[PDB]
DNA sequence: GCCGAATATTCGG
DNA sequence: CCGAATATTCGGC
């Protein structure tokens, strides 16, 4: 499993990053809150950017899709989702 | 990709910078003939260089990117008979005062 | 918003 | 030193 997916997991599962990315109430998907803090105060702690495209182009290289004031984002996986760690073995790049 | 319009990478002007920067010469410089440069401690210049221009701090990786290149370690014969117990690097195309030809130094295709 | 491609970083042969 | 896996960046719809 690349570095990419279970960093994503961890961050996204992290309760104290909770404020700036998130799992949603269901778990299908994650929610990112203020792009901009988020980019450069969470980002680079797990990669070596601090941009938002890269990290949407990895989401997208590995299949999620950006689900339809603030400046906010939500992303979507079929198998990345809340308690189902194990689903990211079979998460390849498209 | 690159720009459409003119492409010399980051990692050769980079390379030019780092080299060139007379406050770096202890640990990484032009040779005396301008034709190749030195790499002195390489501890100490993969700490100290390699963050501010790379997005890491290995020997390694910066060695891989001048061989992806075209760079080669420059060996010496050893003359005389008393025994000797610091790398060195070259290109045809990084050459001081040629600062033109670093533009036709493509990478490879991998 | 999503994907192709060149360059960058890492890991193993 | 090299090829590949993965990551980061650049630019096209
Ligand atoms: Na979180
Ligand atoms: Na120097």
């Amino acid at each position: 499993v690349p570095a990419f997916l279970t960093k994503l997991w961890t961050l996204v599962s992290d309760p104290d990053t909770d404020a700036l990315i998130c799992w949603s109430p269901s778990g299908n998907s994650f929610h990112v809150f203020d792009q901009g803090q988020f980019a450069k105060e969470v980002l680079p702690k797990y990669f070596k950017h601090n941009n938002m495209a890269s990290f949407v182009r990895q989401l997208n290289m590995y299949g999620f899709r950006k689900v339809v004031e603030r400046d906010d984002t939500e992303f979507q996986h079929p198998c990345f989702l809340r308690g189902q760690e194990q689903l990211l073995e079979n998460i390849k790049r498209k």
